């Protein structure tokens, strides 16, 4: 029913990894941030910058949402459930990480209420904990217009300019992301622009601070 | 009427200055962050951690506020006005800087509405643009329980341990801050704790990211 | 009601720290002296040398006291209480330290009798255990005429004359103290003289032995 | 009754000390200038540049004064008296020093007439002769709008750029000054501007010549 199209990007996470390390060292056990928390915040910023992706199909209309409620895919013994982080734009990374850990526990325990997993405006699915999944596509969760699939981290050789003008080799830690879009709502231009903003914010994570 | 007491701290801003420089260079003219925007955000975080400072005196009761609406003192040709940044906890630094510049312009133009300057929960007054004001006290703006006065930046000699075990001299850029508190509401212990959290967050500005 | 004025001094504690270390090492667990015990004794000596500070306002008269009963501010979960060390001039440092620890425990336990905290002739408040409080003012505890606020210890670069006639840098451990005085009773001259005697005795702690 | 607020500045006196030395050496006993005479003249110049500080509260009106009559606080065995140097703008430093010494003697002798100490437009209190008073606040002498408290001189390490681009240490002789202002008459902006002019004139004492 949905004309799926896929847009893929490689993202450098070296700076994000350094930032995560510094923050987790400074947390004194109050929280433990994952890469997923940073990706969720960057998604929320990008959705605020390109609201057309923050929308849903309805009969005859596109419902654009003013809030970004991110449904996070959690595998359970009974399979996939999508608890919802509401109002992500207004939450700090600590609150996001804590909420996600709590909700994922409730998910595994089967104690989620319908309001915990009914609704949401965009989904994220992160399987990067499995080293055999470098890239995958995810099926859109209707009625959302977009889903971001996030693969595992791998080291990739990248060219570095040496001071002598030779090109050396640096090893960049990259993840592959693939956005699946519903072509009724989001065309290729909007999706590519949103992917550009996501890349920009993730590779310069100080923009996550604005 | 108010038993004023004062608590003073020296704050290292070297790291904050570096961060401000990097962000302003990356802004591409979209925004121009000042030190004041960082201090406002750090204040909002500290007020969220110690809500007893985020309160107001009323006849017979302390009204504690769930939101931190920061009144920012702006000098005008007609003197002092206090436009209010509402909901600071949920705003990014870009939105804060833009809002403050807009409101300060409206203030100078005399086009502020009463709702722009009536209310607020805590005040900040920043005179650090004048190099002859290293330290000052500010008079509390009733009914708020606290006001932070922020002086100018000066270089101070600080001891540094050299690799040889000698103590060298480093030059730390420090500001002096002075909080004035209403002793009916906030005692010395709460004020000192809040000053500790402010210092901690400003000197480790990555905590401003949480 | 009280015309508060403030007099501030930086005090070298390097010698006091060395003396405290030697005494605590020699105590064999009988006692454990804090800097606060030394400051209390020095206060008692200074109050004996300048009795005009050792006085209280009454309707029409200044009641000068022959004894120095020092009220020590202790933070409790219910806030501030002021247990009284009576007859400080006649007590040794061991007795002072033991009494203060016992009374502070009773304070936290809420087991102080009125006679333990009603009265006193001068107060001390010591917040130097918080590294974010370099300087503060304390509100006078009526009817006492004076209160000494004691901030935290910091290292300060001080000039030292080298044997070659060059000026090197030494690192002096300094505390900031601020006396608040009631200008009805104590004028600036008496307060400055008393601050001079306090500085003299603290920086030459052998005078605490006389 | 008076909303007191305090503005503090560190002032370099190295150049003023050199100038005082040269002048006193050239006086051949005709006069003996103190630092206080220079501060009085600089105050008079600053008051002429910012007359709003040179004013007094009256019921319903601010009386701005065209002349600067500086009341100088003198400690006596009976305490504080404020003899008045009239028309300071038109007097040279020699006349100021001579008048101050004469009036201070009459003060100690109790031979001041009411006209010698009734009135005045601004006060100065100088306790810098006591090395234990680095900083203090003074209570405003009504109906004057401002009082300047002047602490003692201390040596402070300041950064100096060496010819090799290293940062050495220089020892600057600094005094701390604290102006107390009545917030009904003088707001923070005017007080900070006046403090700026005072600093400018004291640090570049050739401007005292204009």
């Amino acid at each position: 029913e949905n004309p799926h199209f896929f847009v893929t990007s490689e993202l450098s996470v070296s700076k994000l990894l350094k930032l995560r390390q510094a923050l987790n060292s400074s947390a004194e056990g109050r929280y433990k941030l994952s890469v997923n928390d940073f990706l969720i915040k960057a998604i929320a910023v990008a959705c605020k910058r390109v609201p057309a992706v923050n929308s849903s199909w309805r009969d005859g209309v596109i419902r654009q949402f003013d809030t970004v409620d991110v449904s996070v895919a959690v595998a359970t013994p009974t399979g996939l459930i999508t608890p919802i982080v509401k109002g992500v734009e207004a939450k700090g990374l600590e609150t996001i990480s804590a909420t996600v850990k709590e909700l994922a526990k409730k998910a595994r325990d089967g104690k989620l209420k319908p309001e915990d997993y009914q609704g949401g405006t965009i989904s994220i699915s992160n399987m990067g904990m499995n080293p055999a999944v470098e890239r995958f596509t995810a099926i859109i969760n209707p009625p959302q217009a977009a889903i971001l699939a996030v693969g595992t981290t791998k080291k990739v050789a990248v060219p570095v300019e040496n001071e002598d003008g030779t090109t050396g080799v640096e090893w960049d830690d990259q993840i592959v992301v693939t956005a699946s879009f519903d072509h009724k709502v989001v065309d290729g231009a909007v999706g590519a622009e949103w992917m550009r903003e996501l890349k920009k914010v993730v590779e310069n994570p100080l923009e996550l601070l604005l």
